[PDB]
């Protein structure tokens, strides 16, 4: 038998400044 | 038997300044 | 049997600056 | 609680208080990326 | 609580208190990334 | 609490207390990666 | 007495591939 | 007396690849 | 007196690759 | 020429010669700034 | 050429011949800035 | 040709011959920049 079960809780609060830049692949010239 | 679980809890809170910048593969010129 | 139960909190909190930059692969020029 | 066997249980605890009581004169700049020419 | 085996609780302790009660001045510059030129 | 045997309880303190109480002038300047030209 | 006199001959000439980026003040994010 | 000149010539062939990526000021994220 | 004369000559030939990348003031993050 | 004084002459020579007499084949690939995803 | 004084004369000689006879197979390839993925 | 004085005379040589002369298989490849992922 297989129990499985993922509890998957992915909070996320911002009082302040977040730059996120991400570059999977990206090429700047 | 097989009894998994994942309790996977990521909180994150801000109040300031990020800069998060990942390059996965990203080439700058 | 395998009872396997996998509790992960990923708790971060900022209160000031962050310059986080991860070049995985990333090739500057 | 648990009483036979397999017993986990995790208690998590977050009493954030982020008090800011400016009774006077703040000046903050927050340049994130800016670039001043 | 847990009486037979298998017992494993795991307790989370995080009282954070950020108190910040300016009675003056505070002249603060974040620069994160910024060039001046 | 546990009785038999296996018995693992992990308790984790955290108190942090960051009191922050300015009654004068502060002049911070936070450059992180910054470039004065 | 001023003689000034400027001889000023720009010649450029391509027969293949250029890629001329001038980023004077260009900000990518 | 000032007897001046200036006798600038710039000449440029190509027959082949070129990327002349020139970043005066530029701030890549 | 004076008999000032400047002769600039600046040739310049490709036949193959060239990746001229000049940073003049540029910040990568 | 010049005879008196204040000689100043410059000659530039320039007989570039860019042959390419292909009898064959050529397989030639030039990418500049692509990307093969 | 020049008789009295202040004599100067610049000669510049390039004869440049780049000569390529392919009478076969070239298999080529410029990849300036490309990634392929 | 100079005579008096002041006597300054430069001269280039500058043959450069690239021959190249393929009667067979050349296989090249060039990467500048490039990123094979």
């Amino acid at each position: 038998t297989q129990r499985l079960a993922n509890f998957l809780v992915h909070s996320s609060n911002n009082f302040g400044a977040i730059l996120s830049s991400t570059n999977v692949g990206s090429n700047t010239y």
